[PDB]
């Protein structure tokens, strides 16, 4: 398997969710960015794996589950069975990552993408080693009930550019946003 990555879109007040959905109106090109970044594998013959908590799984409309072109893994401590459509169910993040080191999965999985929610991001971001954060800065406050922790810049470096990421400010529906990539190596 390849690198470990988080991807997230965050409002100005660090919100990521509200009532089991996103806090802002649908941003078509921001979803297309999430889709492109999580689907595109750098190695031929492999797919990427997305890891998410249970509420994040059910925040994806059923018609889009599992996320196409990606191996979908759901984290849950209490589910008796994998949610219909999921490819894998793991009881902890460590269990999920050790799944990716199985030989027959490692030769089919390139990047691992953490796609939320709050507790999954937090655990991944404190795991030592190489990690990238793909962060969309939604440049407006939105009412939220689920949040992302402020990034420690002594640990995470904001990259000046990244292949395949547009650096210019974007705007949809009167909402400005910009794509950022952070990297730590501790
Ligand atoms: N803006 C963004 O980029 C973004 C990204 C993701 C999500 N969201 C939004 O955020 C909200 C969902 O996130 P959330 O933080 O509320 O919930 P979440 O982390 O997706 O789901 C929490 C549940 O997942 C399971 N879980 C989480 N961490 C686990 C671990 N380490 N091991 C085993 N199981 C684990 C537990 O399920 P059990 O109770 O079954 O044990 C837990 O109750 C929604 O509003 C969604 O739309 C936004
Ligand atoms: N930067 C960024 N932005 C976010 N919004 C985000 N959201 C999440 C979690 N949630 C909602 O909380 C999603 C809900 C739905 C989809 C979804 O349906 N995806 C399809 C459709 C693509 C299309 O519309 O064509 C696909 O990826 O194929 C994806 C994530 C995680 N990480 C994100 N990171």
């Amino acid at each position: 398997v390849g690198s470990l990555n988080c991807i997230v879109a965050v409002s100005q007040n660090m919100g990521i969710g509200k009532n089991g959905d996103l806090p802002w109106p649908p941003l078509r090109n921001e979803f297309r960015y999430f889709q492109r970044m999580t689907t595109t594998s750098s190695v031929e013959g492999k797919q990427n794996l997305v890891i998410m908590g249970k509420k994040t799984w059910f925040s994806i409309p059923e018609k889009n589950r599992p996320l196409k072109g990606r191996i979908n893994l759901v984290l849950s401590r209490e589910l008796k069975e994998p949610p219909q459509g999921a490819h894998f169910l793991s009881r902890s993040l460590d269990d999920a990552l050790k799944l990716t080191e199985q030989p027959e999965l490692a030769n089919k999985v390139d990047m691992v993408w953490i796609v939320g929610g709050s507790s999954v991001y937090k655990e991944a971001m404190n795991h030592p080693g190489h990690l990238k954060l793909f962060v969309t800065r939604i440049m407006q406050d939105f009412e939220s009930d689920t949040f992302f922790p402020e990034i420690d810049l002594e640990k995470y470096k904001l990259l000046p550019e990244y292949p395949g990421v547009l650096s210019d400010v974007q705007e949809e529906k009167g909402i400005k946003y910009k794509f950022e990539v952070y990297e730590k190596n501790d």
